Parts: structure tokens; sequence; C-alpha cells
């Protein structure tokens, strides 16, 4: 129930409740782990982004410490496009990106996609969602099956989330 | 049909592809409008589509971008705005609703466009129906597809425009 979810987000109070609702929307849809990240207009301060979700804490910590925002191919994608980027080995091209892939894989981030977020007031962000699957073909099958719902979800989360972050 | 949008060469072909996509989906007339980062020069926007020419000319001449409630909505939101009578609130907006309605833009919605490089825009789509309830039923039925379509149109259109 997408619209119901949105209304729940917009009747929530504080970051904890908002994050619980969003995570449950994603979980119900069939995704595993999620990260919603948002920066205000003109900011490139990734290490101080508004971050929501259930990525493993030690991974989030590692990412900040290693300055992976500068290497993560989804981040660079988000600066150039409003279209999703699917997590495939082909997006990891540089030597650093291969290292990144290995570390993200260890944290359970193998299959999934990232939806770039570009808000009405210049907010810049991402909604990333991982998928538990036995192979790429099955992960892609699931993602296709829910892509239209998720496409609406990312914009509802952006509109609501932007008000909470800022 | 985003690959068709990208395969295309020039505005004429792009416009024809987008219009067909909207028609095939069940919409009547469409407008894709786009401005570059920081611009509020609505009278010089990049505009694509099949809105009646006389209507587009009127909108520019009356400076309706100052009163159009979908324009204000786009500055504040990434979410659709359906063309409900309730959105036209001020005296000038009532007049706008009357004139737009005469142009065949009675039922429909506008999807705000916010590009990765700060582009600001709208994809507006009108629906022919016997009443608003019937139009609203149709729009809800194709909304997921449209929601994808607007982002594909934006990514491609931004390249074409700028
Ligand atoms: C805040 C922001 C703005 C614009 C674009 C991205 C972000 C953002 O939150 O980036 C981040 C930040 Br900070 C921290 C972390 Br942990 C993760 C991301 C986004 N990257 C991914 O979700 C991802 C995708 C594929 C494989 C591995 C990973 Cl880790
Ligand atoms: C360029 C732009 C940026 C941001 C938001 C909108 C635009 C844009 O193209 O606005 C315009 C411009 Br210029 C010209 C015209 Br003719 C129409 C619009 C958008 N408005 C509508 O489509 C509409 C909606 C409901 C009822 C009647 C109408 Cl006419």
């Amino acid at each position: 129930a997408l619209v119901d979810g949105f209304l729940e987000l917009e009747r929530s109070s504080g970051k904890l409740e908002w994050s619980a609702i969003l995570q449950k929307m994603a979980s119900d849809l069939g995704f595993s782990k999620i990260l919603f990240g948002l920066l205000p207009k003109d900011s490139q301060d990734y290490e101080n982004a508004f971050i929501v979700g259930n990525y493993p804490a030690a991974w989030r910590e590692h990412y900040d410490r290693a300055g992976y925002a500068r290497v993560d191919p989804t981040v660079s994608h988000c600066t150039q496009s409003v279209l999703p980027i699917f997590w495939e080995p082909s997006i990891y091209q540089t030597r650093k990106q291969h290292e990144f892939f290995e570390e993200a894989s260890a944290a359970g981030l193998v299959y999934g996609l990232t939806m770039p977020l570009h808000g009405a007031r210049g907010e810049l962000g991402a909604l990333s969602l991982s998928v538990e699957a036995e192979n790429r073909a099955e992960a892609n099958r699931f993602m296709e099956s829910v892509l239209p719902t998720l496409w609406m979800l990312k914009d509802y989360a952006l509109q609501s989330g932007a008000g909470l972050a800022f």
C-alpha cells in the first residue's frame, strides 16, 4: 500500500519512526536492505549526509572512513542522471571501484539498484535497495516486477524525506 | 521507448515519439517544458508537444507562468498535481482555469521535472473523458507507467534541450 505508506511517513514524528516506515515499505516490496541518503542544495559533504536505513553500521562507518563517496560509481551516476543504476560488476571499472565492490559485497550489497534523488529545492540523494537472490537473472526478474512501484516510492520518499532532513 | 527517445535526431522526431507514447498510453495532448539551472525565464522555456499553438501563444502573452498553480507546485514538489478545480484558488487562477479549459485542458495532470544538473520542468498530460471521475480513474490506472515515463523524458529531453 504505497500511498498509505506515504501518508504514514507524513504523519510520523522524528527520524526513527520515519526510517521504520520506509524500511517496512521496502521489505514488504521484497527488498532486503535500504539506504536513503540526502544532501542539501550545493553540498558535497557526503560524510555528513542525512542517512536513513538498515545498511550494516560497520559498513556505513567503513564507507565514511575510506571516503568511498568519491569512488562509488552510484554516487557519480546520481550527479548526472535521474534514472536508476543497477548494481552490476560492469559499473565497477577503476581499480579502487573493484576494491569497493569486494568490500560492499562482503557487507551483503551484491544485487540491487540505486534511484537518484533530485529534490525541488536542489536536494541531492539516493535511494539504494539490495535484493537477496541466487543469481543475477532472478534478481533482475524481481527488480523488473516491482520497478514501477519503486519508481513512485523513490519520489514519495524524497518529498517526505526532504522535509525531515531539512 | 526511451531508446527511441535517445535514438532520435532533432526536436521534431523527439516530439513525435513522445506524443505517440502519450497517445498510446491514452492521453490526448502533452506538454514537456524545461528550463536550465537558476532560470525563471518561462517565456523562453524549451517546450515540446501538441498543445494548441494559439493556447501556447496566449499563455506567453498573459504571462500565465506567474499564476499557473502547477508551476508553483513544480517549484516545491516532485509529486504529480492532478488538475482538480481545487488547485485554482485565486481570481487570476479561476480565469486561467476558464481559458485553459477552452483550450481542451480540462482533465489531466502535471509531473514536475527536476533534473540532475538543476533543470526545472513539467510534463503535463491532458485526458479526454466524459467526466472528471472517469478521467481520474484512467490516470490512476496508468500512473506507474507515467511516473517512469516522466523521468525518461527528463533525462533524454535535458540532453536535447541543453
Ligand atoms: C547522500 C547522497 C547523495 C547522492 C548520492 C548518494 C548519496 C549517498 O547517500 O551515498 C552513500 C553514502 Br554517503 C553512504 C553509503 Br554506506 C552508501 C551510499 C550510496 N551507495 C550505495 O548505496 C551502494 C550502491 C551499490 C553498491 C554499494 C553501495 Cl554502498
Ligand atoms: C518550463 C517549466 C518549468 C517548470 C514548470 C512548468 C514549466 C512549463 O513549461 O510551464 C508551462 C509553459 Br512555460 C507554457 C504552457 Br502553455 C504550459 C505550462 C505548464 N502548465 C500546464 O501544462 C497546465 C496545467 C494545468 C492547466 C493548464 C495548463 Cl496550460
